[PDB]
């Protein structure tokens, strides 16, 4: 979920079932790169294995080394930078 | 958790959270004894966004129930619950 207003430029994720030791997030150039895995081998009746991937495109008045993401007690994950002006 | 296992007299049911997903990304599948899941959802617009959520998972089948009669439903809260009538 993209969200631009005229302060800031945020991404917000719903990661509710992952921890934070399972989530990465990345800069390169203009394009903000997520991941989650999460996996539940839970014995020998059962397992599960949840993934997600997504690449986000900066806008070109913000500068991608001013990027930072943050996780909340929501379980949601935001990546967001102030747009130059 | 995004998932339980619950064993009542009645019945045996697998429940799942696939909130994200609509019915028509999901898969449930009894291959003999065991079930198998899975969910896959893609959002794409060029050249500014992609989203990408997969699930996938397989639980073993109680002796007491029959694979035949097992049924899956999903809920309005985006929960996906596998359950079967126990023998």
């Amino acid at each position: 979920e993209m969200r631009l207003e005229k302060d800031r430029f945020s991404v917000n994720l719903d990661v509710k079932h992952f921890s934070p030791e399972e989530l990465k997030v990345k800069v390169l150039g203009d394009v903000i790169e997520v991941h989650g895995k999460h996996e539940e081998r839970q014995d020998e009746h059962g397992f599960i294995s949840r993934e997600f991937h997504g690449k986000y495109r900066i806008p070109a008045d913000v500068d991608p080394l001013t990027i930072t993401s943050s996780m909340s007690s929501d379980g949601v994950l935001t990546v967001n930078g102030p747009r130059k002006q």
